[PDB]
């Protein structure tokens, strides 16, 4: 059975304070081999990778964000919170051949180029199939793994799997191992995810995100909203 990754459900801070968020593994201590990543969700479904590899901050992220290990947990510290830091923060831990996302922490702050291009939506019938696309622009598609993530209300982020665009090699989560089909087309720098026999259980926003070994989920697509409805 897959590990459960636990985050505080909600924390409150105020402008100028230092605040720390944590990410616990059900299997034992979080270590550097879990390559802890931190991703920020801002309104309008805007995701940005902040930290990966435990403590490696992504380019362009404000320096007040830092990652460490504390108390057998991964920890994100915001040193001097700003009003715009009010957001949901997800961690992700690597377990040898899959990522697991934590449930997210809603941070309230009281008092306040590279593109991954995804179509906005798919409206499909129950029982139908769909092929979701994610076109990479502004970087070398074959140099990064392409990950896919599902977001449903009350269910956080859920890692589906990833593809190596150089080989088409895939790794899936247990939940998606017999469900998602990932492919790429190299000449058009596009990644695809196919599903069949869809139901309302599949209605969600699906994101692609790039990753480089030891680094971070820096850039995310805007998400395709899949609505499975008669
Ligand atoms: O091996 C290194 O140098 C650093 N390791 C990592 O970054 C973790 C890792 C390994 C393999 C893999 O397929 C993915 N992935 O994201 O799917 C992530």
């Amino acid at each position: 059975s897959q590990a459960v990754v636990t985050q505080e459900s909600a924390l409150t801070t105020s402008p100028g304070e230092t605040v720390t968020l944590t990410c616990r593994s059900s299997t034992g201590a979080v270590t550097t081999s879990n390559y802890a990543n931190w991703v920020q969700e801002k309104p309008d479904h805007l995701f940005t990778g902040l930290i990966g590899g435990t403590n490696n901050r992504a380019p362009g992220v404000p320096a007040r964000f830092s990652g460490s290990l504390i108390g057998d947990k991964a920890a994100l510290t915001i040193t001097g919170a700003q009003t715009e830091d009010e957001a949901i923060y997800f961690c992700a831990l690597w377990y040898s051949n899959h990522w697991v996302f934590g449930g997210g922490t809603k941070l309230t702050v009281l008092g306040g180029q590279v593109q991954l291009q995804q179509p906005g939506a798919e409206l499909v019938k129950p029982g139908a199939s769909v092929k979701l696309s994610c076109k990479a622009s502004g970087y070398t598609f074959t140099s990064y793994l392409m990950h896919w993530v599902k977001q449903r209300p009350g269910r956080g982020l859920e890692w589906i799997g990833r593809i190596d665009p150089n080989s088409g090699g895939t790794k899936y989560s247990e939940k998606f191992k017999s469900k998602a089909t990932l492919t790429v087309d190299k000449p058009s720098s596009t990644a695809y995810m196919q599903f069949s026999s869809l139901t309302s259980e599949d209605s969600a926003v699906y994101y692609c995100a790039r990753y480089y070994y030891g680094a971070y989920f820096d850039y995310w697509g805007q998400g395709t909203t899949l609505t499975v409805s008669s």
